[PDB]
């Protein structure tokens, strides 16, 4: 049985992208994108009502296996969709004039291993040549200063950043889709867990963005946005400097793509429950997410 206020396993997300899909499609198409280093299809929904020549947004969650609130949020997210369309004034105008591509869960075959043998794994779950450490950080896999700083060469580590920019087939298969879509995708937003932050490029070196003041400025309003649900404290900032260093992420690729609008979201919390945040805290969790999401689409199609 799925269900958006507890946590999913995989075979359950699956069944489920294909279930919402089929009672949605005037909203919803699914396609896969690839498949993982195991064969698991990656999955992506389209999420909109067909129009002529729609900006999109690409969001996706799960590129860490351990972070399950990140995979609860996408299906929140076209939970949402679905409820509210028609009803709405803001979520209906986003349905009816831009696409928005949720990806579920990237890391598919981490996300199995969570449920399976070991609820903390964070990287994927391919091989790795001359030793029988396995995975890689999806999120340090990307051609962003790949490899440089926060980002560890010794595939036995967390931050491994692997063989090759691209070397994971799930990193290979996003970033394929975002190459062959670059013309419609108008901002990359990609959501993990923990520490309360909205981050945007850069964290592979200490510079900033041309449209740092724009961004800047979107994501201090995101913040006092999601801050009026429940009083939950975010901070923001260029990802180096507020967080971490970090090399080869998503989100620093994908601006330096052309995707002018690109955030990480950390959701909550602050360390007191960390990656096993209760499912108790899913529906809150989401519900003042969705608050800065929406900000951030609003603003996308008020500033095309
Ligand atoms: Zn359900
Ligand atoms: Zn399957
Ligand atoms: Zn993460
Ligand atoms: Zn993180
Ligand atoms: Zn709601």
């Amino acid at each position: 049985g799925h269900s958006y206020e507890k946590y999913n396993n995989w075979e359950t997300i699956e069944a489920w992208t294909k279930q919402v899909t089929s009672e949605n499609p005037d909203l919803i198409s699914r396609t896969a994108i690839g498949t993982t280093f195991l064969g698991n299809n990656i999955y992506l929904l389209k999420v909109g009502k067909p129009g002529p020549n729609k900006p999109a947004i690409f969001m996706d969650c799960g590129f860490h296996a351990r972070e399950w609130i990140s995979h609860a949020f996408c299906q929140w997210f076209v939970r949402e969709a679905v409820l509210t369309y028609g009803y709405e004034s803001h979520m209906t105008e986003f349905l009816n004039k831009l696409d928005f591509y949720v990806l579920p869960v990237l890391n598919i075959d981490g996300y199995i291993y969570t449920w399976t043998k070991n609820r903390m794994w964070r990287k994927t779950r391919s091989t790795n040549a001359g030793t029988t450490c396995i995975g890689t950080d999806p999120n340090r896999n990307f051609d962003a200063g790949w490899c440089t700083t926060g980002a560890s060469t010794d595939p036995c580590d967390e931050t491994y950043c692997g063989s090759a920019a691209e070397s994971e087939k799930e990193t290979k298969a996003l970033a394929d889709f975002i190459r062959n879509n670059l013309s419609s995708i108008k901002a990359y937003l990609t959501i993990h867990s923990y520490s309360q932050m909205i981050l945007y490029p850069y964290s592979y070196d200490y510079k900033l963005p041309e449209n740092n003041a724009e961004l800047n400025n979107l994501a201090k309003a995101a913040v006092k946005e999601l801050a009026t649900l429940y009083g939950t404290k975010y901070t923001y900032g260029p990802g180096a400097t507020t967080i971490y260093p970090a090399a080869g992420g998503s989100d620093d690729w994908a601006y330096d793509q052309g995707i002018k609008y690109s955030f990480t979201f950390e959701l909550r919390d602050k360390g007191r429950y960390g990656f096993i945040l209760p499912e108790s805290q899913i529906q809150a969790t989401c519900e003042e997410t969705m608050l800065a999401i929406k900000y951030v689409t609003n603003y996308v199609l008020g500033h095309l």
